[PDB]
């Protein structure tokens, strides 16, 4: 099910500095 993380994680990591202090 890890395929779900890389889905929302990869998007945030590329976001360019997503809020929440969670640097994907």
């Amino acid at each position: 099910k890890l395929g779900f993380f890389k889905r929302q994680y990869k998007d945030m990591m590329s976001e360019g500095g997503p809020p929440g202090a969670e640097p994907q």
